[PDB]
């Protein structure tokens, strides 16, 4: 029953994150949005033999016919990192990206999940809800920052390490999606799993600087794509089942937050038919977890004013 | 636990192609090669929260290393149409590539399952043959042009017509690759499907030129590739499971074949723990059908006398 | 004085042709026309501070504003080979694109001297000479295959052979673009020339195989694009300079031709105010050359009917 | 004769300046380096007829072979400008890269002119100088920050609006290559044109945004290539022109200054033999130049300090 529109649908996670989609019996209407190659794009997934309709929207113009009745909205719209950069040197041109696009949200589906993929994911939050502010339609319980992906190299990390099946691992991931702000708590992980310091503490930097690792690994080529159609689709699954009214979704992301001194953070959250159930909060922590929200704060501040200041020069 | 090869994984269908099968419960080992991006592509995929074990090749000196101990591997290394040319126009350099390729398969896992994407499959899988037939490991059962995707496009646009779960919907497609070789055969649709003449003829047609319709919907911007991602790992996982000894995995595929005086052809195919079991056969068919057979056998014939020639000349 | 079109632009030999143009003196107005990104190269370009008026059009649509009034039409439009392929496995696609763009030609600019650069060039000529004669404004002496890259490319390899400056050097080349029909009079060349047999052949054969050369450095990057953008612009300009009125202006050239069964072939010609102002025919040659014309006509008389036979099934 | 090499000549400015090197009879040796591309780059510009010898490099170890001998060393590589972001935003990437390749000519052709194009431009030259001291080879009459597109623009969109020929038209361009730091001195503009105040602001912020223009019309499909390319040509060849001894050569160029406050400053320079002849200064300007100048430093002086701060940490 769910229509899931998909704004950046040609790039680099927007195909393999369509593809995702409408594998998903959870999906039956998927309209996919760009400013090149979105008709092809269509064209080939349409011929799928699963049962979402597919279509394909190309330019601003076919934008409202995109979003119209949508249930949610991911957005990888964006340009991508290349290596040396922080995700932070993105601003510019996606700050504008994701103000225009939620713009249109706002406008033509303001009932919808939104979810924002692009970068920095810090300050396009911030962004995406002042821009529904001022269409007057702000549901903070129906935003989100995509961080699944550093959920998910968590799990993955940790697994190889102990030797454990991926499947069975979850390691909540709290803060926000960049360097420091990336705070795995591995105190709270499940399986239980004991590191000395020094593991623990080349673990919790493989994980902050993980994106950065793709990037190099690329060396120009992009960053992390299938990783995070992966991420993304796990996240917008997670997201429709709960909307459907299955109990006990749990999944960090960075939303409109009152769990620290920070206007947006992110923590576990139990989803359901509103979106947002229920914030869980940080809950138990080491004192190196302690430490690392503290250092955090100052820097997620900083991202989170710099989208809001953006959001008024418009 | 399959272990599967992509040789060309960091193309256009080979990336999405490595994503879905590092998804599956059913890979193990998910080894990748190119002559380009690898590395990024595996580090990429890698992060994912799956069992499967992800490395990337790069180079002749590591295609070996890539290879040994596979139980399958699949070829979408080559280069794709542009709009107007026929999958044939594509011969004189996937030609090479696709015997290079095949000769190192030959070499170091002469045992695998050998799924062949790169076109023109009607030559291709001649190719293929000769070449492990000069290694003197040529396994009839174990070679195949992947077909699934002309099986996939029908089963959509059938359910599309009758409004069915495209799901629930199998049509077998017979004869090869390319335009008039698809015979798509409708009166051994599962469920049976009675559809006046005129949308008969109209599906016939869309199901044989949709691979030109989205290299024209593309416009110069590449062929199908999340599709025939899709379409590739199902074919691979109707593999994996009739290795593990699943009964009943049928897949229609262009194989060595008696059937008739093509030497190659695609028919429904009992899949078995050494790959082809039984060959189905084309059973019995409408006039409208028998008609196409006839037709498509001499392009098939000069399709694979094409590959075979090439094969010699070297 | 000149206007000159430029379909093809946003492509390899498009944008560095249109460069060379909008550098030159004797272009006054620079119109620009593709399917994809003409805006952006146009804007590019306007910037540079030379007379010609620039402007990019995209889309069909747009076609007749972009040919109005033109005196040169150049059509590097089309699609590049990858290695391995021959310039005529390239017709399928380039055959249409050429017939559309100068069915345009015909309509919108009848009188402009049209350049046809897109391959297989002993196809495209008389494909592009059967389409004006559909529409009855067939002119002989205004329609030219470029093959300029072929004198340049003889003159470069020359002059490193008997370390002379290239600028100082001339060789005839004659017959057509492809193989065996690409015939350097080596015989002919200015300053005169003595090479042994074997050095002679050799020299011969890398002339013939230069295009092949340079689409297998590239690897997959596509074939000549710079050097054949200078071939383009230096043609583009003995053709403007014969139409100011300059004299004594000889280009070698594929046109319609009576200087051999051939009905198309490519000599020396003496441009004038109407463009081929007198054909200079063949001349005197070696028995070497002699025979190596013999041996070409079969293929090009193969290539002029599959060009003549195509459009006739429009 | 001169020996060029061109770092990053695979690239969209790289090709195409490459290009116009090749044609100029001021070059004997072409050397052409890149991490992807080259050889077939250099293949393709080796055909064409005139005297300059063109080799292809390709990865690091291959760099000091492309240097060895240089007279002039130009370096377009780097990362281009998406649509929104500054010149700025590509420092993380653009400075790590222009370390690297310049403190390779300090090692291999410390004498030759280098001509820095990659962005931003008023930290990368800061960069490069740094580099040469760390390597006890700085000479800052022979360290040039190409800025001679906007240049080219201000000569374009003066001679447009006074319906002049562009090719006669001189508008000194000062201060740096970004934003408000490009200061048009139109005062000094040869032939002498006035404009309505309103006018003047206008045509100051078109040539100020220019390259945000043409990267905003280009929609995320690079930055200028073509005019660039032109721009960068004509530097050199007017670097190559003084260096032979030819008299009267003056260009802009963001160079080690004493003019202003700042360290580096771009005033017209008279070129000779050993690079700078003579800095010709800012001369008389308006009041609103004058305030032009002002309103830049505390920004020039910024990117300058980064640059600097940058090779401090290596
Ligand atoms: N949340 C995460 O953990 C996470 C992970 C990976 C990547 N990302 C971010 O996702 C974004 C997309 O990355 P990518 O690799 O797909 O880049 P990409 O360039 O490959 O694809 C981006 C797509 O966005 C489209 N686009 C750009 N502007 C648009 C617009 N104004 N309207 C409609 N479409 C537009 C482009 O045309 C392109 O098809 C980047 O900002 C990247 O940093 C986030
Ligand atoms: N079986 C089918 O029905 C079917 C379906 C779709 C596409 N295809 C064919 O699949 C092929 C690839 O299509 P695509 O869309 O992925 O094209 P693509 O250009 O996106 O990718 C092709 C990949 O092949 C790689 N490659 C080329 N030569 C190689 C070599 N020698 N060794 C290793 N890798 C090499 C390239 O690096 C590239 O990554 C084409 O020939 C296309 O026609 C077949
Ligand atoms: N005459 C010669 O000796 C000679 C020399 C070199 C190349 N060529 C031929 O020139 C052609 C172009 O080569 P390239 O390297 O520029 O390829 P390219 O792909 O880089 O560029 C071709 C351009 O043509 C455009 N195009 C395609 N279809 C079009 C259409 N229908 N309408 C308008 N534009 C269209 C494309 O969008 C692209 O911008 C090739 O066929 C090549 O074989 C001929
Ligand atoms: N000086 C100016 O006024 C001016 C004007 C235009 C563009 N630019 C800058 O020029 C740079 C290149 O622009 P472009 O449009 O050609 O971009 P492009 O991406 O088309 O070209 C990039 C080229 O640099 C190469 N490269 C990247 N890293 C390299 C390395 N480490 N070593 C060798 N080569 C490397 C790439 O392989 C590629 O060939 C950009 O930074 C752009 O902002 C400056």
């Amino acid at each position: 029953n769910a229509k899931v529109a998909v704004l950046g649908a040609s790039g680099g996670i927007g195909q393999p994150l369509s593809l995702l989609l409408k594998n998903s019996p959870l999906v039956s209407r998927l309209t996919l949005y760009d400013i090149a190659h979105t008709p092809g794009v269509a064209a080939d997934l349409s011929h799928i033999e699963t049962k979402a309709a597919v279509k394909g929207y190309l330019g601003p113009e076919q934008l409202p016919d995109c979003l119209k009745g949508c249930d949610v909205v991911v957005i990888p719209a964006g340009v991508p990192r290349k290596p040396g950069m922080t995700r932070d040197d993105l601003f510019n041109t996606n700050a504008t990206i994701v103000a225009t696009l939620t713009a249109a949200c706002a406008q033509h589906c303001p009932e919808a999940m939104i979810c924002v993929i692009a970068n920095p994911v810090n300050s396009t939050i911030p962004i995406t809800a002042e821009v529904f502010k001022k269409h007057g339609v702000y549901n903070p319980n129906k935003i989100f920052g995509v961080t699944t992906l550093d959920i998910v190299r968590a799990n993955t990390f940790v697994a190889e390490l102990k030797g454990l099946d991926p499947a069975r691992v979850n390691v909540p991931v709290i803060g926000g999606h960049a360097g420091k702000t990336i705070i795995p708590l591995i105190s709270q992980c499940t399986p239980k799993v004991d590191f000395p310091q020094d593991q623990l503490t080349a673990l919790t930097g493989r994980i902050q600087e993980a994106g950065t690792e793709v990037v190099k690994a690329k060396a120009g080529a992009g960053s992390a794509t299938l990783s995070m159609a992966y991420a993304g689709a796990r996240f917008v699954f997670s997201l429709v089942d709960a909307m459907n009214g299955k109990e006990g979704v749990v999944e960090c992301s960075f939303v409109k937050s009152q769990e620290t001194e920070c206007t947006y953070f992110s923590t576990p959250l139990l989803l359901g038919k509103k979106g947002i159930e229920k914030n869980l909060g940080i809950g138990k922590v080491s004192s190196f977890e302690e430490k690392m929200i503290s250092d955090a704060i100052p820097e997620l501040k900083a991202s989170i004013k710099k989208g809001e200041d953006f959001v008024k020069t418009l």
